[PDB]
């Protein structure tokens, strides 16, 4: 679960 939010959240917060 964490690890999800967490890739998922680096992820977004970079490309966007």
């Amino acid at each position: 679960d964490a690890e999800f939010r967490h890739d998922s959240g680096y992820e977004v917060h970079h490309q966007k």
